[PDB]
């Protein structure tokens, strides 16, 4: 379907993907805004157009327990890659947890 895992912390995904999708797939969340799918995301982070081969890091929400001893716990990034576009939006994704 949407979302297939290609090696071990890395997706291929399309780009209409649901957030809640992504979420669930790479284990975290992503931050909320004004979107609902991994694209919408995307445009909304960049303010820009995004062309093939744009890269865009996303920091992934902590956990509590990412507190937990720990005043200044390191964030998660999520790398994103856009690997296709077809009428000016990405079709096809490439996800990294890093
Ligand atoms: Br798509
Ligand atoms: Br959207
Ligand atoms: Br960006
Ligand atoms: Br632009
Ligand atoms: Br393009
Ligand atoms: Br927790
Ligand atoms: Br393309
Ligand atoms: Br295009
Ligand atoms: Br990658």
């Amino acid at each position: 379907e949407d979302i297939t895992e290609t090696s071990p912390d890395k997706w291929l995904i399309d780009g209409d993907t649901p957030l809640d999708e992504v979420e669930r797939a790479i284990g975290y969340e992503l931050p909320e805004g004004d979107y609902e799918t991994i694209s919408g995301l995307l445009f909304d982070h960049a303010n820009a157009l995004l062309k093939t081969g744009d890269v865009i890091e996303i920091p992934l929400d902590f956990e509590p327990e990412d507190y937990l001893n720990n005043t200044s716990p390191t964030q998660r990034i999520l790398r994103i890659t856009v690997l296709e576009v077809e009428r000016n939006v990405p079709v096809k994704l490439a996800l990294a947890l890093l």
